[PDB]
């Protein structure tokens, strides 16, 4: 992470152990599951690539997972190369200007990615771009490891609604898709695979159901 | 947040990482339960809209629920306008008054937040306004995700009546309804969804009996 | 809380949001238990009675046993003016002694009360002084709410003495009752409620049997 | 605790309450178990013997347990008494020698508990020498409540070696005894209150088998 | 651990209490389990061999894991003294260069480790190169324990393949193997070890399907 100090310099404050350690205990026990993306966004805030590369290394021993992970970061370095390529021979005297492994922090030191952090001329967000190109890996490896496709999904005859809402939209997150077909899905595969029951309630509902209006109208209907 | 420098003066001292894991985990596990309310209300102690913002953000995967929270916060926000409306043309040199978007945090940034909220003329708690239009919207998904209503609600013939309790008013929580509603409803339909055996008991003890003689009384009973 | 800065001045550093978030979860998921008692004893070290008065509030939700604390509090204070009557009329440009509600901090300031906590003269501990009011409360609360009263309790003809001796232990603490009646059921009701086959054994043990001897000789006994 | 200042001098830190409750937890949830032992020496270190009482006056509800630990206390600082008795009568202006009941915290305050924890002629560690004391008291609970004699525990015909050995060594680490009554136990009860199809393999090892030959031969055994 | 201060120098802050209560937590619950590898690594960044080795003294209770740890340190020390002999005779006035057992901190003090650790000539990390030697007895004690071999790892008959995979990589992490024979496993065995319905698509995929393409594939069939 980065700290300041008086007449406007900055420093270096590193991750926390025990901080490190939960990021450890949210990948190990939930597997990689849908919750480890947003955990790091939160463990990750005020922190830098280096230290972004610790936690990751902690649990470096699962290997599948970081495979997916660590060749979606060489990716959208290439990107940033492609779309931002070295603007010509470097003036000395100065820090260069970032380029895509930088960003990862595996050819920069943190100083570096720091002052580009805190550049008064144009700084660059190097944190918090290597944090998404992450979680777009985190993110595959749950829609590898969802246990359960959402057409599957269905209600148990005696089981209610609410219940089988929350492992229907469990599962339409994980499965990522695109909003439109998750519009389709939240407003008809719902209601289509669930029992007859409570079905015959929801379409009593009208058309267009808001979900505040499924939910409250089949409360207790089975 | 908000931290006090020499000389009176004031600066932002960031909602920590592990505050905000907290509160994904409350939010992630108990599913936008009740207690998601009173969570949220703590680890935002101190906190300023900018930071209430990030850990909503963390969240932000949740949609149904974040549609239902936003909608909440642009009301009130008009309400606040309607009812403080602009003053008239600004005196230059000064911060504006707060609009409704400015205690959100969408439209002004948080050391303008900060000025309001240690403002010595006419200090504004940008910050607390904010949490309590927010706990507005985080109190209406707990009532539409309400697995049950409370006149469903009923004691196992072999169950006793704490438990019976302990399921009856944590729905009357949820189901906000109104104070004297829950007096009734708390006085009646306890004793009236309670099986025979130990209604008699609720009987004997008389009439408008106490929780605490209700439950002392039937200690055993069944 | 209080903080202590150079020239024995003395300044508030406010109770932090963690700290109150775990008052909260062990209130929710404890229901009122008996070891609520203590977790708020912990957590209130070093605070003061304003920041006692935030963490009920965050747990205000619950208003049956909030009820109960609300009415302990009115009566010691009642108490304390009655055998800590007004002095007289206070002589002016110095703060005024305690009155019963300035310790429970509903009328007073934490600047006065964190004065009181540390006046040369005559220092008042308003802090501690409300915690065990408030703590009188929580304690009625738990033997209302307890499920079984010791007489109930009894042991699995399978089960062991640990176990029984556990549960029957469990509910004498919450049933505070006297430490007499306590040392006569903790000598007699343990065995008369005990099943035949450990109770042979515990009557060889000898007369007045102390635990440490009655749990060693009935270990594998059944 | 003790915290250190410009000039050499030293202050005192207060165990934090989060520290505390973790204690209170521990001990409400294993129950006086074997690792309270641990748990309690790490969430003591750097702390001093007053805070040590803290922690204990948390949990003073449990009182058989704390009967016990109490009684330890006494006798160790009598033993302190005899074999380091009085010097003689004290020159005055300096602080006196520690005396068994300082070491506790009961008649010295923290002050004089620092100041032997850092006298530059021959500081006494006064802190670590209570939370031994205190140890002894806690691992003799764990022997009372110990459910569970090692010559009964055995192995399930279709258990495994490994679950067996856990529920073996649980108990002699409990079950103090002697290290040497322990490498009998652990090179021949195991194998005599094993079952007879992984003890064929067991005798098949060798003689004076290791655990670490008696683990890997036995996977998969049964 | 280590701070620094105005001037270039540097200080000792030790390893906090509720960091090693978490270590001990992690060991006393997983049991030497494979992730107290990590957990160890990351409560242990930024602190130096004397506060690794308080953690282990915490968890020192546990002694056929401790015996495993402690002769692995001893080896791994001689091999450093092997081929990093003394340099000769040392020129007085200076630190020495460190030897084996300074790295572990056992004959050496924490200052002299940290002199080490920020030498302005030749810096070596004591720090680092000890929590490795202490981490291949950790990973040594979790292969002791694994209770299950790969080979007999299967897939129940309506289990599925995630499950499966689940556990079979699991084990083969804790059976650290070899890379090679990980591949030949990761490809072959966890097919073979599968029931017949997933195979048949298991094999339709192709030859050297990828984990990605095989849990795809097989999601839903059976
Ligand atoms: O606020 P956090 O980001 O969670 O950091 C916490 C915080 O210390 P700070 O207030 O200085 O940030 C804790 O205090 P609380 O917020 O709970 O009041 C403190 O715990 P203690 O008060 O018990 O000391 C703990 O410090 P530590 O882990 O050394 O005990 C430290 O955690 P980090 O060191 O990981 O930042
Ligand atoms: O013991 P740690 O490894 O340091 O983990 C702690 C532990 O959380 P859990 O009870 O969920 O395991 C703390 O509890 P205690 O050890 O103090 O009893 C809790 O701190 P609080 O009780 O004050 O809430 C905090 O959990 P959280 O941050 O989610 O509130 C969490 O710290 P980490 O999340 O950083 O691991």
């Amino acid at each position: 992470p980065v700290q300041q100090t008086g007449g406007g310099n900055y420093i270096h404050v590193p991750l926390s152990p025990r901080t490190l350690n939960a990021w450890v205990k949210l990948v190990e026990d939930k597997k990689f599951g849908a919750e480890v993306v947003p955990g790091f966004q939160a463990l990750s805030e005020g922190c830098t690539p280096y230290d972004i590369n610790q936690m990751l290394n902690c649990v470096g021993d699962h290997q599948a997972a970081m495979q997916i992970i660590r060749e979606i970061i060489n990716d959208e370095a290439a990107d940033w190369d492609a779309q931002h390529p070295i603007p010509g021979p470097l003036p000395a005297g100065q820090l260069r200007d970032p380029r895509g492994s930088d960003i990862a922090g595996t050819t920069s030191t943190v100083e570096e990615q720091i002052q580009w952090m805190y550049r008064p001329q144009n700084p660059v967000p190097v944190g918090n771009i290597y944090r998404r190109w992450i979680q777009i890996g985190l993110q595959k490896c749950v829609r590898m490891y969802n246990p359960t496709n959402i057409l599957d999904v269905k209600q148990g005859p005696k089981e209610p609604f609410q219940s089988y809402v929350d492992r229907f939209y469990k599962s339409l997150r994980a499965e990522q898709t695109d909003p439109a077909v998750k519009n389709w899905m939240t407003q008809t595969l719902l209601i289509q695979n669930a029992n007859p029951d409570c079905k015959l309630v929801l379409k009593g509902l009208g058309m267009n159901p808001t979900l505040e209006e499924m939910l409250t109208a089949c409360q207790g209907v089975g």
